[PDB]
């Protein structure tokens, strides 16, 4: 993870996030994690 980000792009250096979706994901309802 590290490449040292923030540098003109100003947080999330490259993201695919943008214009893609599928099943909207699996996160959307409370995220129980192990406990």
């Amino acid at each position: 993870e590290k490449l040292k980000q923030d540098i003109l792009n100003l947080r999330t250096d490259i993201s695919t996030s943008s214009s893609s979706i599928s099943s909207s994901e699996e996160n959307d309802f409370w995220q129980p994690k192990p406990t």
